[PDB]
DNA sequence: CGGCAGTACTG
DNA sequence: CAGTACC
DNA sequence: GCCG
C-alpha cells in the first residue's frame, strides 16, 4: 500500500458514515480504500486520482487536501456520537437503528447499556460476548470448530459434506468466525438435520448460545474444551447439493469478490447469489455443479479460494 | 436519476 | 413489516 | 461516495 497517508484517512470518514447509517456512501469510500490500497504507485496529481476506478470528483478532492497540508479538514467535524456508535453497533444485533436509538436515549457506554437498555435475545448474547466477538482465532483454532461440526455430522449420516468457508477457505491465518456449509449428495440427507446435529454438538458442551436457529441458517456461540478457550461465532448453513457450488463461492467470498461477480453477471444478463446463477430480466437456473463451472458460463478464468481475498 | 444483492431470521 | 446479519 |  503505497498510500496509507491517504488511506488512514479515508478510513475514519468510512466508519463514520458507516455507523451513521449512510451505507452508499460508506461503500463509496471503502470502494476507493481498496483501490488506493492495490495501486501500484502513490498518486502524485488529481487527474492520477480520477485515473482510477472508484475515485471520482469529490474522492479526488479530498486526496488533493492530504497531498499538501498532510491532513483533511473533514476529519474535524465528525460527530461525538461517532464513537459510541461503533461502539454500540459493535454489539451483534445491534445495528445502526438500534445505536441511535440507546445514543439519542442518553447512553454512552456499555455499561449504560448493561444497566439501562432494552437488550434483544441476541444483543443480550452478543453484549455478553462482546470483547470475544472482536477477536479473530488462529486458524488452527478455525480447523479444530470445523472438524467438530464434522464429527457431529459425520456420526449422523457418514456421506454429509462439511466445509469451513469464509476467510478459513481463503487461506488466512486467522479467522473472525466459522463458517461451515453441509451438503449430501443424495440431494435429500441435508434435510432437517439441526434437530440432532445441534443437539449433539449442545450435549458437549460444544455450543453456548445460540443467535439465530432456522429452518436452513443456524448462528450461534460455540467453545472448545480446556483452559484458555475463547467463544467464537459460528454459523452452520445446509445446502441442497445442486447449490453446493453457489454457496461454496458465496460463503467464501469475500464480501468484495462477491460484489464484483454480482456486477459482471448483470452485465451479461444473469444473476447470481448463494443459490444459483441464473438468467434475468422468473429467470433460468443454470447447472453449476462446480465453482469452476461458476466462472465459465461468467466467460471468466477460475480463481481459487486464496486469491478472492478482496 | 438511481443502482450499488438477495435471502433468512426475529419479533 | 423494519432491522440485522451472512459473504 | 462512484458510475452509467
Ligand atoms: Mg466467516
Ligand atoms: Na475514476
Ligand atoms: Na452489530
Ligand atoms: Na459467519
Amino acid at each position: 500500500n503505497h498510500n496509507l497517508h491517504i488511506t488512514e484517512k479515508l478510513e475514519v470518514l468510512a466508519k463514520a458514515y458507516s455507523v451513521q447509517g449512510d451505507k452508499w456512501r460508506a461503500l463509496g469510500y471503502a470502494k476507493a480504500i481498496n483501490a488506493l490500497k492495490s495501486f501500484h504507485k502513490p498518486v502524485t496529481s488529481y487527474q492520477e486520482a480520477c485515473s482510477i476506478p472508484g475515485i471520482g470528483k469529490r474522492m479526488a478532492e479530498k486526496i488533493i487536501e492530504i497531498l499538501e497540508s498532510g491532513h483533511l479538514r473533514k476529519l474535524d467535524h465528525i460527530s461525538e456520537s461517532v464513537p459510541v456508535l461503533e461502539l454500540f453497533s459493535n454489539i451483534w444485533g445491534a445495528g445502526t437503528k438500534t445505536a441511535q436509538m440507546w445514543y439519542q436515549q442518553g447512553f454512552r457506554s456499555l455499561e449504560d447499556i448493561r444497566s439501562q437498555a432494552s437488550l434483544t435475545t441476541q444483543q443480550a448474547i452478543g453484549l455478553k460476548h462482546y470483547s470475544d466477538f472482536l477477536e479473530r482465532m488462529p486458524r488452527e483454532e478455525a480447523t479444530e470448530i470445523e472438524q467438530t461440526v464434522q464429527k457431529a455430522a459425520q456420526a449422523f449420516n457418514s456421506g454429509l459434506l462439511c466445509v469451513a468457508c469464509g476467510s478459513y477457505r481463503r487461506g488466512k491465518a486467522t479467522c473472525g468466525d466459522v463458517d461451515v456449509l453441509i451438503t449430501h449428495p443424495d440431494g435429500r440427507s441435508h434435510r432437517g438435520i439441526f434437530s440432532r446435529l445441534l443437539d449433539s454438538l449442545r450435549q458437549e458442551g460444544f455450543l453456548t448460545d445460540d443467535l439465530v436457529k432456522g429452518e436452513t441458517k443456524y448462528l450461534g456461540v460455540c467453545r472448545l474444551p480446556g483452559p484458555g478457550r475463547r467463544h467464537r461465532r459460528l454459523d452452520i448453513i445446509v445446502v441442497p447439493y445442486s447449490e453446493f457450488a453457489c454457496a461454496l463461492l458465496y460463503f467464501t467470498g469475500s464480501a468484495h469478490f462477491n460484489r464484483s461477480m454480482r456486477a459482471l453477471a448483470k452485465t451479461k444478463g444473469m444473476s447470481l447469489s448463494e443459490h444459483a446463477l441464473s438468467t434475468a430480466v422468473p429467470g433460468r437456473v443454470l447447472p453449476t455443479p462446480t465453482e469452476k463451472d461458476v466462472f465459465r458460463l461468467l466467460g471468466l478464468p477460475y480463481r481459487e479460494p486464496a486469491e478472492r481475498d478482496w
